[PDB]
């Protein structure tokens, strides 16, 4: 765990996951034994559903293995569904209310969640056109977990977050505008759940993110933009907000998130 403290961030600490004992390096989603409650962000789809590939796919794995581990009939397409539904509902009301945290008791007809959240700082499809970046981008959710799904069977891996980033074909005026909404919309999420009552009892204090759209929505862009656009996000979130939360940045081969912060800096 690399931890530079960033003078941009207003002396903030902010960890570097290194490569790990696997064949591609991942991070992985959530600790076996956590000192404290990190909630890793999805790096979701147009869709809104949790599954697919990518880091989208483990997500759905590690619920879904914890879910079989606990004899909870849980199946890929159950909670593709589920999980859609949700947070298509969740995205209306948040839209309804931009920068206002919504809410629905997911428990009472969940064997996945047991409380869910939206949050969204910018409305999609305004300060930048969706035609470049895709739909729904920005859009961010928090899930609390039912004990039966938490991963590794442990009480602060109850929480994630899932948000969707633009598509890397977008131009730099819309990409930079898109990346900074999706990331206000993360720490905004964060922000406001600490605020709740559910959030008093089990605040987020870290921050689990990948590199947004660098994977299969990275398209023709390079990676170095797209740690600039995550490096600038930051800092304005940071800024908006003030945060007391940790931010984790995941680990993925070129190291662009910690490059660009670098430059940043
Ligand atoms: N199993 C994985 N675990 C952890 N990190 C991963 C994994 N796979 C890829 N990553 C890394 O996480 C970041 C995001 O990965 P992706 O989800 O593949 O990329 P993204 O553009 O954000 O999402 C595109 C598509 O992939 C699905 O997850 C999702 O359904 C979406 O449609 C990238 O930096 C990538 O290196």
């Amino acid at each position: 765990p690399l931890t530079l403290r960033f003078t941009c961030l207003g002396d903030r600490n902010v960890i570097f996951f290194g490569p790990s004992g696997r064949q591609d390096g991942f991070t992985p989603l959530y600790d076996p034994s956590p000192s404290k409650r990190v909630a890793t962000v999805d790096a979701g789809t147009y869709g809104l559903f949790i599954g697919g590939v990518g880091m989208n796919g483990e997500f759905a794995d590690t619920i879904i293995e914890e879910a079989r581990r606990n004899r909870i009939p849980l199946t890929a397409t159950e909670l593709s569904a589920e999980s859609q539904e949700i947070q298509e509902r969740l995205l209306h009301d948040a839209e309804r209310q931009p920068g206002t945290l919504v809410e629905i008791d997911s428990g009472r007809f969940s064997r996945v969640f047991a409380r869910s959240f939206a949050y969204v700082a910018i409305v999609p499809n305004t300060v930048w056109d969706e035609s470049e970046t895709g739909k729904n981008v920005g859009a961010t959710f928090l899930h609390i977990l039912k004990p039966e799904v938490t991963p590794h069977g442990n009480e602060m891996n109850d929480v994630m977050l899932y948000t969707v980033a633009p598509f890397g074909n977008a131009s730099d005026s819309a990409y930079n505008m898109a990346y900074k909404a999706t990331m206000l919309g993360i720490v905004g999420a964060v922000s406001e759940y600490n605020k709740t009552p559910w959030g008093e009892v089990k605040p987020v204090e870290a921050i689990r993110l990948p590199l947004l759209g660098a994977g299969h929505f990275r398209g023709r862009r390079g990676l170095h933009s797209i740690g600039r656009a995550n490096a600038v996000a930051v800092e304005a979130a940071i800024t908006r907000f003030d945060p007391r939360v940790e931010l984790q940045f995941m680990y993925e081969p070129s190291d662009t998130a910690l490059r660009g912060l670098m430059e940043s800096e």
